[PDB]
């Protein structure tokens, strides 16, 4: 049993782990399930995490219902959902159905336009951080690593799957981009169901990318010179894979607004906004 500011919170079963904590699947006095995400300089990061998920208020962003403190550890009180795409993806390995992908995209779409328009940066998305409910509503979770436009970067060793060249690259400055990229990545691992850019360790990150999309030019994008990383580092010209081998036999529609979102200069990338207006959606009722 757990008191938070709102309610009273009997823990269940584990449904989830952690870096810092477990998360459980708990029950309200009045029935209602729930989630409980328990953390062990760590607490700044919870409370900063806490601050940007009062912010989101969105039926595609984890709602936060309350916050349990102790001595030892903060809880963290979530709406309940029962899976996540990287477990999607684990019962998919040859990728997800198209009308799947198409609904899937365009609620991961939405939610981070939210965050954008709120001028947070989530920064972290990748299928472990896209949790689905018992009816398939995506939503976005895990803001540990989210920016708020004007406030300063304050370390664990996570995935750089999903991080955007220019970032791995050095980059620090604000940009919508840097989540547009994770998508694109997302978007492909729900057509093959496989990562778009598995490197082996993070140094081979860059060199996987460019062996799928070609090493970038500097007559293309002038601002890749002016990166940090690129400064101090030579790497192999690369020609891009066609599309037709990356993603086979996928529509048309969805090859360009993948392409959009993949692109190398971040001032040409597609917004989350006008991605969710892009043809490949026009089939889809936007009031899902
Ligand atoms: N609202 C929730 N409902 C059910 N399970 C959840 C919920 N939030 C998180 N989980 C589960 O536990 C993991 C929680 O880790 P997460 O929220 O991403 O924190 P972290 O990766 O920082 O330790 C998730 O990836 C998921 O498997
Ligand atoms: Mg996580
Ligand atoms: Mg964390």
């Amino acid at each position: 049993y757990f008191q938070g500011l709102m309610e009273k919170y009997q823990k269940l079963e584990k449904v989830g782990e952690g870096t810092y904590g477990v998360v459980y699947k708990a029950k309200d006095s009045q029935g209602r399930i729930v989630a409980l995400k328990r953390i062990r300089g760590i607490p700044s990061t919870a409370i900063r995490e806490i601050s940007l998920l009062k912010e989101l208020h969105h039926p595609n962003i984890v709602s936060l219902i309350d916050v349990i403190h102790s001595e030892r550890c903060l809880t963290l009180v979530f709406e309940f959902m029962e899976k996540d795409l990287k477990k999607v993806l684990d019962e998919n390995k040859t990728g997800l159905q198209d009308s799947q992908i198409k609904i899937y995209l365009y609620q991961l779409l939405r939610g981070v336009a939210h965050c954008h328009q709120h001028r947070i940066l989530h920064r972290d998305l990748k299928p472990q951080n896209l949790l689905i409910n018992s009816d398939g509503a995506l939503k976005l979770a895990d803001f540990g690593l989210a920016r708020a436009f004007g406030i300063p970067v304050r370390h664990e060793v996570v995935t750089l799957w999903y991080r955007a060249p220019d970032v791995l690259m050095g980059s620090k400055k604000y940009s919508t981009s840097v989540d547009i990229w994770s998508i694109g990545c997302i978007f492909a691992e729900m057509i093959t169901g496989k990562p778009l850019f598995p490197g082996v360790t993070d140094d081979d990150q860059l060199p996987k990318i460019f062996s799928i999309l070609g090493t970038p030019n500097p007559r293309e994008w002038p601002q890749v010179q002016e990166l940090p990383l690129w400064k101090q580092r030579t790497f192999q010209v690369f020609e891009k894979k066609p599309w037709s081998s990356i993603i086979p036999g996928f529509c048309q529609e969805g090859i360009d607004l993948l392409s959009n979102m993949l692109c190398f200069d971040p001032n040409k990338r597609i917004s989350a906004r006008d991605a969710m207006n892009h043809p490949y959606f026009k089939d889809l009722d936007p009031q899902i």
